[PDB]
């Protein structure tokens, strides 16, 4: 596949007539290519935005809600080909691809459903001839940053709540998944969405990463991905002041007390652990298991580990790593906790496949044993199917290794004691703690965290509402002369 | 007077004992020394914060609430020490001193008000036994910055809701202004707040200030203040990913409509204008009125401006301004638009005061006629008694001249016509449209801008709500297997 | 059409067979005949919606959602069924059928959007180990009244909301109207509602009235209609607490003053008056003109309603009252205000119509000078094309005037004063008040009005929020023993 | 104590110049007596709070807050005699008189503290030149119907929301309680409560009770009691459509699962059977306890109840019934519990006293075994310090024994299963749901129930709120020549 830009309501090539190569992380060879925008593509599609911008807000919100639903609905009967995507650019095994898409679907049906809904508010002013009206309305331009992980469904939730609620947008997907942003644009535009409404850019980061996020223009800035990322971002945005959503890094905590279910505990870990092999901000990141079970759970555990497979999106339980990248820090990070003194209990190496599989990016299921709470596998985040184990006694002492952790999204907790349920749901420091289940998040949750995990969030009502600004205006009608304290009515 | 810092329940010096100089701005004399904290004073502030906030956050909104309405008591009982510290760091007319504390006592009680009121959310979960409960909780240590405009008001504006809604403080105030901060600080010591729960350190920005809103322990900056300051906080905030209330500058446009109650908006104006000396962040920055009116309006408003006095708090219309480097920057703001070839019509330059005034900083009402809407005068912030005037023709016209600023804090609107009122409610990208009435902003209102005017804001339900982080728990009570999609049941 | 009931999944007649006639409003000819269920036939649909009551509950808003999107794609598809359907049972003009057809379509998508929306809330307990969940649940067994003026419209208004937030419904509509009803519920079954869920019940008021509203388990009645058989629901649900949701009656004062466009104000009068003939809950009733235009104002309006064409839906303006009983009290009104010395200036009896509409219920617009303010035509409601004019001349009288009724629905204000507006805003105490422009009411409005106008109000947030009930749940999660103050710790 | 009436500014004798006498449940003899009002009483009572509405309305939410704060302050320093009415008034052990006060002073504090915060909403309307304000404003005229069981309590949890948002008030406290009432009153009116503002009116129900709640002027009744009176009210308020809030009786079941803590179990049931002596909408009124733990906590229970001491408040754990008739009324019932074959397993008599306690009315603590779930202990409302027990084996079986009852307000729950609680949240169908802790109800809690326990509620943002009606504004700026589909523009 190759794809382009859509600037100002036409699809484009690059003005340098430079493209950037995608690689299959299945087979390790070239599929497809991108343009790579420059910088004055990325002014016309910000000055495309603001041009079109007090049209779309003059529409309404729920005349954009039918382009928004019009989008879903092609979408949907079209689902198939963006599964297909997914699986090629991602490798992912084929359930995942479509769960991905179901996801895709879901949010656009829930923040659409918000027209005319996210109310302002009328509030008494200083006297009974005075009244303080707050409206809601849109920042302007939004420019949009995906990551690669969730390369459909990180589009959807970022353009349908910005779009519904009235901004303008520049979307920048990963370049490592060009493919499924710009299939969902295509169809958004299918459905209606005027010109300049919705502009899409690829590029090298390296290139236009700084100038998009820093330039004059931008209002907005939603962003998912990497925390060194988000850090510059917030740096250079300082230049505008653009709103930040930022959702950054993870290091979730899951933990399973003496009292837990095992079996549930162990599906859901194993889906922690292993969905879209283990690149998720909402991964399972540290294991901690109640030393009255921790043998029999680690035993079973690594058992049913060695039950999945991987390998071809049409067959596997788990995909390959995105790039080469992620694969030489993956093996990095294991190296590294080798020369600690962690025990490898399985995995730690890619595997040798045959055929076109020997040059994808695959890698092992890996669980390491009496993991120090200081290490670097439980410190910083991995990204990747590894996992290090360690003993707890007490609650307060899960509480406090928990929260000793410079990331703060999710977190996972198995237990049958109501008061450690409730007690953690204050005491876990992390936005989204799940308790006897798995993830993923739902459109109606604020996916957000606490610490290094960002800015802001998005999903539930608060999600949505953080692209709109509220703006007050204070109104007398009393029709008498004015008096102020300050200045002296003998001047008149 | 001589000011201390606060620091885990004692008063103490400075580590090393430096001190800095304060003084008068009605006389240029050296009135007053404060403590010049360190950067160990910092860290034992924020560990104290960091230890006390368990226990305060248990103590619950109602109780923290009942030590804040004491404080608030301590405050309204003892308000001439209050009063006289401002005049005397300040300048402040006695009339604009008691309106401040006057909002420092309606701040501290509208704030404290909001026990038990901001409510969590539960959400529908993904099947019948599951449910997703979305608490509010506190950020947990808030580092709060004042500047020296409303010395008084902003700590209120600051403490009471970081305190009501659980987290603790580490206050630092402007080096102008120190003895107010210090003063309100001590009533909240003397209500009861416990130790290590409110800190106060003074210092110099250039030695502590970036370590500050840096530290690994910070979990939400509350600032107001210079944009540039707010730029640069954003810069090193992204070293611990702290939560931002910023609010920076304005550049207020005020427009008067061919049909203005012309008594009216020439009362607002001498308020918006020359309140404060026009150290406002929403002093009326440019002047729009309709070209049937601006003759008539602009001779008024100069006749007006002549008759206002400027010297002794005790007598004054008009106090000085802050320090030597405003007087200094105002004059070369004058200079600048003199040899542009502005013209100016009243004043701009220092008044002829005898006595200890004429070292204090004092500076004429400055009037400028037909002024360039592309001129730093209209589009860089003054924050001094300086305006220019244009002419205006159209309503669409007024829109997109007040729109085209850098800033979107406060506007001004002086009209009888009822459409215009309610199509520039959503015309005008402001954060504040004041409608045929002065300000100040009211504490149910909220305080915010757009565009270079920072993040966040300040009041109402939604300002303190700013300092809750929504965090989510999704619970399973099915007490069934789990079954996931992507998780082979055959493994179990 | 011959319409059924529909009980517990399937279509059946009444327990004994016995059926009513319906006429048309346009020939008064017999057209069809609906089943006369039996106190049998009521219990048998509330026992079912009883048994239906927990899988709809936990089937979840979501997948209540998509059934009820299923009827509304279901509606829209075959609409001009239902266009015809309005047009056969109640005469209605077709630009008026289809206009209520596109509100039928609205309303059922804006209140399925709605799903997942409706939150609970989470409250600070009393200690820190304490919470209080508030859950907002169903109600159960939801009763629908829907009167014949909207009779597609008004089933909407009800089910749609009802259905969504999870109570079952048992539906009896007029006797005048069940055809456009019986349509709507089977596009509904159609659509895919279980068995149970939704119950479809047509009989006499006198046989089955008090029954249904007074029965055992009906734990919500929402009733749109007269004002004297709403009086009787709440009389007869004291014997079962249900939550009420009444719609009555109204007597919208129309204001103009001086200053109102003449002619946006009489286009919105002529939809206000003569819309579905004046059988309108928001229908002007009275008409108060300022004294500088009244003259000119009556004059234009005569001429105007002069020229408005009564007859065959295809073509008319002005269709027929509903029945024969509508049109005698329509002229014992008229004659009652003739024998009154009220100055009849235009119309005030039937038109001469040819052919079958002679035997039509066709009413002439009446307009009547000079009305007493305490008269019957000002004091009763009408529900009719006729309306009487006052002269007005203060703003103080207007509001007065407005208020000292006994209905407080609707209100009409047409005026370029911006100081009225805001006023009235709150002087004006009615549910709405429609400024310079007509209504009907929007999806996202609370329609709702003030004294004999009801009980609660639909659409908005609010309005489906009535078909919830909110429960608290208190937890204590301390874990320790118990103290309470008023039982001693040396009894344990 | 001889009580007056307060009306219009004014303490005042009933017009018939008629008393009713008050007697002491202690001693059973004449301590006091009240003025028996009139009809015309009650005209010139809510003819007053007419006439007082529109200043008071105008003043608004926070200076009307400063008078309430001013009454709580007056109310807590002079408790003392508070607590003592209470206690010669009632008979209340003296720390329940003393908890009372605490809630009297707590419940006003609480809803003073929302002014200025129930906000209107700002809708967008059907096209961008169009808006609909959402104003809160006051029903108008309220009657206050406060019970003898909490009758400080009561009146402060009625006039403090009704005062607070704006509503004027006509107060009749039940005839067996008006010493408490109208003490509160009387701070109210010190604290600056304006004139015909507050109304206090005492009288027989036979008298003037329909009259008041039927009276063409009144607005809103807000009212707690017995089911029988309830009813009648919403029967008569079919005169007016006044809003109703209706607390009424309660039927709660107290249920103990086999995993429950024993001594908190306990604990709270001695609380939620005994406290008041029964005398609460709250009280255990049937008691499920699993059958593993049934025979060991009933031994228990009557072991820990023979051990409470009757008699005096100064010493006395449980105080008397309130009058004559509550004492015929619990003999009756327990006799005929007994000649249903019930077994009296304590108590179940009025005991022997000396002193002046010989003819107060001293019942003693009854529990009854192995009651039928169908009888009238399990079914009827008791009110008074009697319970039944049966035991149960199943979590479905709990769940279907408590809903199975004509009321629904409160129930309690000991378990540590987290999936009961979860479930049981949603399952036992009751306003208020008490997991591991007794009662009495927040102030931040939505006390409401189910079935026959009334209409709407008190407490939280959403009982506040049922002291507003909301309304709505649509307005059109577009400026433009109206376009009215039905309605042909070639007519102008």
């Amino acid at each position: 596949m190759d794809t382009k830009l859509y600037i100002d309501g036409q699809w484009v090539n690059s003005s340098s007539g430079k493209t950037v190569d995608k690689y299959s992380p299945v087979t390790g060879q070239v599929i497809g290519r991108m343009e790579a925008a420059t910088r004055d593509d990325v002014d016309r599609a910000i000055d495309a935005a603001e041009d079109a911008f007090w049209a779309w807000n003059d529409l309404g919100s729920v005349e954009r809600s039918k382009i928004i639903y019009r989008a879903k609905e092609l979408i949907e009967k079209n689902r198939a080909e963006l599964e297909n995507i997914i699986m090629e650019e991602n490798g992912k095994p084929v359930k995942e691809a479509k769960e991905e898409v179901d996801g895709v679907i879901d949010q656009i049906q829930y923040y659409a459903e918000w027209a005319r809904k996210l109310n302002g508010e009328v509030v008494e002013g200083t006297s009974s001839h005075r009244k303080i009206f707050q409206y809601k309305v849109p920042y302007g331009i939004v420019v949009a940053l995906t990551p690669w992980n969730f390369p459909a469904g990180m589009v959807a939730r970022k353009l349908a709540p910005a779009l519904l609620t009235g901004n303008t947008v520049v979307l920048k997907p990963s370049s490592d998944t060009p493919g499924s942003a710009e299939w969902i644009v295509r169809k958004f535009v299918e459905a209606g969405v005027p010109k300049g409404v919705l502009n899409f850019i690829t590029g090298r980061g390296s290139e236009i990463g700084d100038y998009i996020v820093e330039h004059k223009k931008v209002n907005l800035i939603t962003m998912t991905g990497s925390t060194a990322t988000g850090q510059r971002i917030m740096q250079k945005a300082s230049a505008n002041m653009a709103k930040l959503i930022l959702e950054l890094g993870g290091k979730a905590p899951f933990m399973v007390w003496k009292d837990a279910d095992m079996d549930n505990a162990l599906k859901t870990l194993l889906w922690a652990k292993y969905w879209n092999a283990g690149q998720s901000c909402i991964a399972a990141e540290r294991l901690y298991v109640h030393e009255d079970i921790y043998d029999t759970f680690m035993s079973r555990f690594v058992e049913l580990s060695r039950k999945l497979a991987l390998g071809d999106p049409k067959n596997a339980d788990m995909g390959p790593l995105i790039n080469k990248g992620a694969l030489q820090a993956t093996s990095e990070i294991v190296e590294e906790a080798k020369e600690s003194g962690a025990k490898i209990l399985f995995g730690g190496s890619q595997p040798s496949l045959s055929g076109p599989y020997r040059n994808g990016y695959f890698f092992l299921p890996t669980i390491i044993g009496n993991a120090d709470q200081k290490s670097k596998i439980f410190q910083e985040e991995i990204f990747a199917p590894v996992i290090g184990a360690r003993k707890i006694s007490s609650v307060e002492e899960m509480y406090d290794l928990a929260n000793d952790n410079k990331y703060g999204l999710a977190s996972y907790l198995f237990t049958k004691d109501p008061n450690i349920i409730f007690e953690a749901s204050e005491r876990i420091r992390f936005g989204e703690l799940y308790v006897n289940m798995p993830g993923p998040e739902a459109s109606q949750g604020y996916h957000t965290g606490f610490r290094m995990t960002g800015q802001a969030g998005e999903g539930s009502k608060y999600g949505i509402s953080e692209y709109l600004k509220l703006k007050n205006i204070y109104v007398d009608y009393s029709g008498k002369p004015l008096h102020i304290n300050t200045v002296r009515d003998d001047l008149f």
